[PDB]
């Protein structure tokens, strides 16, 4: 009822549409991009520094590292969000990649309605550190947008990008995107 075809527009990233949103699926460093908003996938703490967490905090700058922590105190939560710093973003959405994907995925794209975004760009969340796998991953993510879709809650998102770091990670996301191609 909502998926598009899979096309190419560029060596190494993939498209289809999911209802109105454009999902798209990329090779290469996230801290590279532009996009309304950046997610991070950190530890329970919010000041995880290894695998994207490093890239994003290094390039965001230790006013992002500090305002991180702040949040982190004041209560038990499930994300943070901050300012981009440095990122090309208005706003990086720390997500925990030990916690379902499915749910961070929707809080993610709750807030970019809250706040009228338009574009998200975010990392295979989980499939590092976490140890998550990049099929359950994957079938997570696209699940959330559906279900966003399916809720008619997509409004003014237009564009959600993964972007991935390896071609393992690619070859996977890309496979679970042609199983729900129309
Ligand atoms: N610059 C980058 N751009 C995009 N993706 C990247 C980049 N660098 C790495 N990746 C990919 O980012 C993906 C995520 O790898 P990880 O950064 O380890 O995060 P997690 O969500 O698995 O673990 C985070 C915490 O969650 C749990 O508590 C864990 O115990 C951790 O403490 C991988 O595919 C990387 O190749």
């Amino acid at each position: 009822m909502f998926y598009g075809t899979v096309s190419s527009p560029d060596s190494g990233v993939y498209e289809m549409k999911i209802g109105s949103i454009i999902f798209q699926v990329a090779s290469g460093d996230i801290t590279k991009e532009e996009a309304d908003v950046i997610v991070n996938s950190t530890s329970n703490s919010f000041n995880l520094k290894a695998g994207v967490s490093k890239a994003i905090l290094e390039c965001a700058g230790q006013n992002v590292e500090r305002e991180c922590s702040q949040q982190a105190q004041q209560r038990k939560n499930d994300y943070i969000i901050t300012g981009g710093g440095f990122l090309r973003c208005k706003n990086i959405i720390h997500v925990i990649g030990g916690n379902d994907v499915k749910s961070s995925v929707s809080s993610v794209l709750q807030e970019c309605e809250k706040k009228n975004y338009s574009s998200i760009c975010l990392p295979a969340i989980g499939t590092g550190n976490a140890k998550q796998h990049p099929d359950k991953v994957a079938e997570a993510i696209i699940d959330a947008i559906e279900d966003f879709v399916q809720k008619g809650s997509a409004q003014s998102v237009k564009k959600v990008k993964v972007v991935i770091f390896l071609p393992q990670v690619l070859d996977v996301f890309y496979a679970n995107m042609k199983k729900r191609e129309g």
